[PDB]
């Protein structure tokens, strides 16, 4: 059975791989399809053990956190011979093999998606997602929770943002299949997140479950527009975010109470109405993370973990209590919220794609040990300081005379650091990079922090006495759980002296900051804070590298 699934995009199985898929699922016990459903976290903590995740059942996939490379490779190997069924492997392999607060500690940082954007290139996240796979696969990963298609239309949201690639859907569209290139060159399953589409609302699904309040058309035409586009690409899996489309919800079920309407991860509407029946998505359907805010909050969990499967996930993303999330599930087959019938179509989904990347037939469990020499390879450093040159976007340059700088223009430098991160030693090594750089080229740098200010006992006039130029080194960073990444002053250390002082604003994250800091008269994004982009800001300042950036969102955020 499950041919009219199985023989067709995204999964193209032939024959015989829909008779391992309908074998292996007959010999599975209830408790296994089950335990099939479920994807486990992973970290690498002395005291933590990574066979933890089948204590209380066998799952069907895990998800390594950012740890180092060389124990992801050893826990790929250690997991898939411990299992029965080969493990989807599932990484956050958003911005290269590092950063984001996901992939792995010691991979390849090549750009945020909207410095990728700002290149314009699609060829640009091509590269993307070869790095990504590419350092992902050797260690073991074949499923990357990407690219992200939500739209970056609320500035104030703070979990878009540079996550996206900005606020176009033409561009969305161009770039998410670019990225989706670059893995399936490298056998690693992408994942359109996170569906209905974040971007509309200014909150974060972490902390509640967010609303994408436009109406069914604007929907239709916009975020619809866009899911249809990844999945006729050959889109494998979705993941179904803690999102609510009240407006999408009525228009499938006109008669739905506001109390009924679900977020997308528990919201048969949504999942079955608009991505099984109209969309016709026939690839894994995933849910974000339950342990978040957004999906605790709908729901009682003992009903809403079988509820998520019966109404069109495949897979439970994360587990909050093991035992008890499990038993959930036991008690939500026997009692009937999940029938039978609808469990063995995920488990099928979940083996299909497991046939797809044919681990039941791999001999060994990871790539070669010279896969490895993939990772920071120079090809891949490469990549990111081409796109680090095509990305970084001179905004507003006001201030006649002021580029390219020169230590003959002005020679004395006030560097401001602000962020949200809190690195030991207070410096960013990024911003601390960026100072020795300024010294290299001739300039005399203090941080903020090291000089006087005006005040009581030292004035304007002394302050222009001892400074040329005041510089801003802003990074403020998504990341789970904060309601805003606005610029926070850490507020004496604000431009609070633009018409006294020449001051330059360079954010390395946000590109909305000139909501908080509009008096600046020159202000450039950078859109990544890692060492490519902070020596190809250096070059672009001092008027040895053009800007060739393109904002990918409207920078001002209305004025
Ligand atoms: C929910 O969690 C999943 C797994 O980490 C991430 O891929 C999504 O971006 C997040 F919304």
């Amino acid at each position: 059975m499950y041919e009219s699934i199985l023989s067709i995009k995204p999964y193209n199985l032939s024959k015989e791989q829909i008779t391992w898929v309908n074998q292996t699922l007959v010999s599975l016990s209830d408790d296994e399809k089950l335990g099939q459903l479920i994807c486990e976290i992973i970290w690498d903590k002395p005291g933590c053990d990574p066979l933890d995740v089948m204590k209380h059942f066998l799952p069907g996939a895990v998800m390594y956190r950012p740890f180092k490379a060389k124990r992801m490779r050893e826990f790929t190997q250690r997991l898939q011979k411990a299992s029965k069924i080969p493990l989807l492997i599932a990484c956050n392999l958003e911005r290269g093999g590092s950063g984001g607060n996901g992939g792995m500690e010691d991979g390849t940082y090549v750009a945020s998606p909207m410095g990728v954007a700002a290149t314009d290139d699609e060829s640009s996240a091509e590269h993307l997602g070869e790095v990504c796979a590419s350092e992902g696969s050797a260690v073991g990963v074949n499923w990357t929770y990407e690219p992200i298609i939500d739209i970056d239309m609320n500035p104030e949201n703070p979990i878009t943002n540079v996550r996206t690639y900005g606020s176009d859907p033409e561009r969305i569209i161009r770039m998410a299949k670019a990225y989706c290139r670059g893995c399936r060159k490298w056998g690693v399953l992408t994942t359109i997140k996170h569906f209905p589409g974040d971007g509309v609302d200014y909150r974060d699904q972490h902390l509640m479950s967010s609303v994408n309040n436009l109406s069914a058309d604007e929907w239709m035409d916009t975020y619809g527009r866009i899911y249809q586009a990844l999945i006729e690409d050959g889109a494998e899996t979705l993941m179904s975010a803690h999102i609510r489309q009240p407006n999408v919800t009525r228009m499938v079920n006109p008669l739905i109470k506001d109390e009924e309407i679900m977020p997308g991860s528990l919201s048969k509407e949504l999942m079955q109405g608009i991505l099984r029946g109209r969309f016709h998505f026939n690839g894994l359907i995933c849910t974000d993370a339950t342990q978040m805010v957004g999906y605790t909050c709908s729901m009682p969990r003992h009903e809403a973990l079988p509820t998520s499967i019966q109404n069109g996930a495949d897979m439970l993303t994360f587990t909050l209590n093991p035992t008890e999330d499990f038993k959930a599930l036991q008690e939500g087959l026997s009692c009937g919220l999940l029938t039978h019938e609808r469990l063995d179509e995920a488990v099928a989904r979940i083996l299909g794609m497991k046939a797809k990347l044919r681990l039941p037939e791999r001999k060994d469990v990871v790539p070669p040990l010279h896969a490895m020499e993939r990772i920071q390879s120079k090809k891949h450093k490469k990549w990111a300081l081409e796109i680090a040159d095509e990305s970084i976007t001179l905004v507003k340059d006001k201030q006649k005379g002021l580029l390219p700088l020169s230590p003959q223009k002005t020679k004395r430098i006030i560097l401001v650091q602000a962020t949200n991160e809190k690195p030991e030693g207070g410096y960013l090594s990024e911003a601390r990079l960026f100072k020795g750089l300024l010294e290299k080229e001739g300039f005399i740098v203090h941080w903020f922090e090291e000089v006087p200010r005006p005040g009581t006992g030292y004035s304007i006039e002394d302050l222009k006495r001892d400074t040329d130029l005041f510089i801003y080194y802003a990074n403020f960073k998504v990341s789970s759980n904060q309601t805003t990444i606005r610029l926070v002053w850490s507020g004496d250390s604000s431009p609070k002296f633009v018409c006294d002082v020449p001051t330059l604003f360079l954010s390395f994250s946000n590109p909305y900051h000139l909501v908080d800091v509009p008096m600046v008269k020159t202000y450039i994004n950078a859109y990544t804070s890692n060492e490519a982009t902070v020596r190809m800001m250096i070059e672009k300042l001092m008027g040895r590298s053009s800007f060739k950036g393109k904002s990918p969102v409207d920078p001002f955020a209305g004025l």
